[PDB]
C-alpha cells in the first residue's frame, strides 16, 4: 500500500514537471499561487521520518527505494520552478518559506 501510494505520487509530480519544464511562465506563476507548497511541506515531513524508519531494518530496503527514487522526482519538481527566476523573484522567494517551515525536515534529510 505504500509503494503504490509512492507509485502514484511520482505520476503526479513527474505530470507536474513537464507542465512547468521549457520555462511555461504562466504555469510556473500558477503552481506559485497555490497549494503545491502545502503539499511539497507535507511531503517532506513524511519523507524525513521514513527514512531513518526504514534504514534500520534489512527487510525495508524495498520500500525504501521506492521512498528515494519518488524524492528525487520531487527535488527535480522543485527545481523545474526555478528555471528562469531572476533575484528577489516571487517564486523564489515563496519557496525559501517553504524551507524555513520543513527547516527540521530538511535537516534530516541531509544527515
Amino acid at each position: 500500500n505504500f509503494s503504490k501510494a509512492m507509485s502514484v505520487a511520482k505520476q503526479v509530480f513527474n505530470s507536474l514537471t513537464e507542465y512547468i519544464q521549457g520555462p511555461c511562465t504562466g504555469n510556473q506563476q500558477s503552481l506559485a499561487h497555490s497549494r503545491l507548497w502545502d503539499a511539497v511541506v507535507g511531503f517532506l515531513h513524511v519523507f524525513a521520518h521514513m527514512m531513518m524508519k526504514l534504514a534500520q531494518d534489512s527487510s525495508q530496503i524495498e520500500l525504501l527505494k521506492e521512498l528515494l527514487d519518488l524524492q528525487k522526482d520531487m527535488v527535480v519538481m522543485l527545481l523545474s520552478l526555478l528555471e528562469g527566476n531572476v533575484v528577489n523573484g516571487m517564486i523564489a522567494r515563496q519557496m525559501v518559506d517553504m524551507l524555513v517551515e520543513s527547516s527540521s525536515n530538511v535537516e534530516m534529510i541531509l544527515k
